[PDB]
Parts: C-alpha cells; structure tokens; sequence
C-alpha cells in the first residue's frame, strides 16, 4: 500500500498495456522491446553520463541470442539503462 | 512523462527515502534490504505460489557472499520474488 506498491503494480498496467492485444503466450521479442526502450527509456536518455553503458545495452538487445526475451530480461535491462547514470540520484 | 515515469522515479524517491539519513556511501547490507523486503513485498506476499522461489530468496539475500549489496541487486531481487509468482497479470 505504500508509495511504491503503487508504482509496482503500474509497471505491470504498462507492460500489459503494450500487450494486451493478445498476450496468448508470455514472452516479448528484442526487436519489440528495444521499441518500449524508444518510448519508455527516451525521458531519462537525458539524464546519462557512461554512454558506453547504454551502446553496449542497444547491443545485448540486438544480440539477444536467444529468439524471445523474457520479462525477468525486461526488468535487468531496464535497470542497467536506469543504473548506467552512476549515482543518479544526484538530479541536476 | 508517461505514467511509467512517474513510477520510475518515484522508485528513487523511496529507495532514498530509507537512505536519506546520511547516503554517504551507495551501498545497501543485505540485513537492511531484507528488512526493506518485510515492508515492500509484504503485500504482494498474499499473491505468490512459488513458495520454493521466494524460499531460495531468502536464502540468497542471506548468502550475500558479497559484505556489500548495490542497488543492481535491489532490482534483481525485487524482480525475482516479484516475478516469483508466474502469471502475475491473473490478479484474482
């Protein structure tokens, strides 16, 4: 009930959002998912300094090696891009 | 700007909430971040049926092995036990 909780179960609002035109099965394509990064990541694109983070990011994506990425591959990814901006706490 | 944003940030705005009194360092000890666990995933304990997954949980954030948990591994936690319970989206 705190705060964040309610941020919790927005993240799944969003993530089903973009799928909820069938979501028959449980996965989401890299090609797809770099796609949310274009229109979920793009705000904080501002705020990053290790620009070789993120280059080497928009290339494990293209190398996804394994056909299908997960929401548990969501969820790392999209912290490494929001950690890449080392101690991002300091907004300014 | 999407709700997602308000969400993302808003993550920042409790992990610094518990780590507001002196943040010196960006580290977090695995006894802290448990507790964080006993009153941040203490909700969404009701909707969980991996028992087993959050079982290894526990087991793992006591075996830190690392002395120092960062926030890479707050996320990675938080995902697991979030994701814990397959098929989360059928919320009933």
């Amino acid at each position: 009930m705190s705060e964040l909780e309610k941020a919790m179960v927005a993240l799944i609002d969003v993530f089903h959002q973009y799928s909820g035109r069938e979501g028959d099965k449980h996965k989401l394509k890299k090609s797809e998912l770099k796609e949310l990064i274009n229109n979920e990541l793009s705000h904080f694109l501002e705020e990053i300094k290790e620009q070789e983070v993120v280059d080497k990011v928009m290339e494990t994506l293209d190398e996804d090696g394994d056909g299908e990425c997960d929401f548990q591959e969501f969820m790392a990814f999209v912290s490494m891009v929001t950690t890449a901006c080392h101690e991002f706490f300091e907004h300014e």
